[PDB]
């Protein structure tokens, strides 16, 4: 699909059978759910933006459907304020800036 | 163009004749940019990202040439560590996410 900015670009995904809303987000490298539970061992990792940092749980290898595209890639898990899916998800599923 | 997002999507940006490098953001509501000079009177504003909350300038109604595109519109001024191109600047050259 075509996704113009009007509004804040949130698209259905799926993990481990679940729906959730998430945002595409090409200002991240990474990818960074709402805290939740995942299955795998994990890695604290510390990240950070504007305003300051947060630690958030690795997980490598996972799963998501995003807007029913396969990908599988790291998912970082912590307390942001929106799920967002990263440029290192977004390539997997062909996606790009147009204009 | 259409961009591609193995690496993160920064661009040239010309403001107030002045050329400089930003990120085309998708996860940005709003433009912020580094500490710089603009002309008129700005409105104090809170912005929340990632780590937590900053405080920056809002100056209205400000020319932008992104990628040889022009667009007007509000910009915020702040301690942002890199030039960040919000929706409300991609929208204006016509930008979307496709996949
Ligand atoms: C509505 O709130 C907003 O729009 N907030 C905006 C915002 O933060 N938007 C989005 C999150 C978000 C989105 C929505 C909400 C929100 C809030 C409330 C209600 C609803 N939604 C909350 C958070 C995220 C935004 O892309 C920033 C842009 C950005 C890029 C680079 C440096 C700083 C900031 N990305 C990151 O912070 C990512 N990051 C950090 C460094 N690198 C690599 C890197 C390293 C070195 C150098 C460079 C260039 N990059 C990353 O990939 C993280 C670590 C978060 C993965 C912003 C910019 C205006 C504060």
């Amino acid at each position: 699909p075509q996704i113009t900015l009007w509004q804040r670009p949130l698209v259905t995904i799926k993990i481990g059978g679940q729906l959730k809303e998430a945002l595409l987000d090409t200002g991240a490298d990474d990818t960074v759910l709402e805290e939740m539970s995942l299955p795998g061992r994990w890695k604290p990792k510390m990240i950070g933006g504007i305003g300051g940092f947060i630690k958030v749980r690795q997980y490598d290898q996972i799963l998501i459907e995003i807007c029913g595209h396969k990908a599988i890639g790291t998912v970082l898990v912590g307390p942001t304020p929106v799920n967002i899916i990263g440029r290192n998800l977004l390539t997997q599923i062909g996606c790009t800036l147009n204009f």
